[PDB]
């Protein structure tokens, strides 16, 4: 019988969400993010999303939702989720410590574009390398993070940080809620 | 400007989690789902997961986490995520009696999930579904259905589905080391 266990997990997610919505700064960070993204599309830029693990799915839903919405009457792609095009992670043992995300920024980023880097610990080495490639490319940087923000703390133009300090599950669950919301706020921006 | 919209959507997530967690049937369905999954794995079976749009991702994380944890020293793949016959044709090509289909559909009306369910029954497989609203056309056709009582837009349902997936993975781990 694991009913206690189930309810504890769900309750912990409810405290996470509560803790998250209570801080104004988080709410303001999400609005700023959405404005940046939409300003950037409007200027003809695109966003590259990336994340490891479960966060790679968040990076994917965010790019494919924005692309599916804004591809009509626009060149290119408004958003792309960076993927392992050259199969560099096919040696297995993937800790994130690789140049899959920064390679991709180097090959396709342009000045004006946006990097959305997702990292539930703020320590993902591939995401830190993409932020540096982004800076070299002249792209603005949005991060969705957790805990104390890890080593990426301070390196993003806009950081949306989830105040949870244990395992990644609780933090990923708030990130996909943030992404659902970014996408609706951007739709309000994109008619204006 | 949007501050209120942001908080509103967060609060609606908080309302959805509270109404999901408050109904014992949803808690019991999660425990039974994990027990059937674990028991399948113990008997040498696999689980095929599928879903559309954002749900596809959830089906992907479910399958990859599970295969990552149990592949070593066990033949085959513990879980495979698939990708209107795109899911049924795969079930038809690889399902075996004793496997399990996990079909994810926030409205319960995904035609491609529905067809995968019917292929599953033809191969003698069990059926777990992650749903929303009233369970839609899928209601009744799963052996175990975890249904999110939210009757609005899909986003809020998906966000509970991923919490369910994270907990299944936990509970299956306790079952497997038993």
């Amino acid at each position: 019988m694991y009913q206690d266990l189930i309810r504890n997990e769900l309750n912990e997610a409810a405290e996470t969400l509560a803790n998250f919505l209570k801080d104004d700064a988080n709410i303001h960070a999400i609005q700023r993010a959405a404005v940046l993204l939409a300003d950037s599309f409007k200027a003809g830029g695109k966003v590259l999303s990336c994340g490891n693990g479960g966060s790679h799915c968040d990076a994917m839903h965010f790019a494919e939702e924005l692309t599916g919405r804004y591809r009509e009457n626009r060149p290119g792609y408004p958003a792309i989720a960076i993927s392992d095009v050259s199969h560099i992670s096919c040696v297995g043992n993937d800790f994130g410590f690789n140049d899959i995300f920064s390679r991709y920024v180097e090959a396709v980023g342009r000045e004006g574009d946006v990097l959305l880097g997702i990292s539930t610990s703020g320590n993902s080495a591939n995401v830190i390398k993409a932020i540096a490639a982004a800076r070299e490319k002249g792209m603005k940087v949005i991060t969705l993070t957790g805990k104390d923000g890890g080593k990426m703390a301070g390196t993003a133009d806009i950081e949306i940080r989830v105040p949870h300090f244990g395992y990644a599950d609780r933090i990923q669950e708030i990130h996909i809620k943030v992404i659902h919301i970014l996408i609706q706020l951007i739709e309000k921006e994109m008619v204006k």
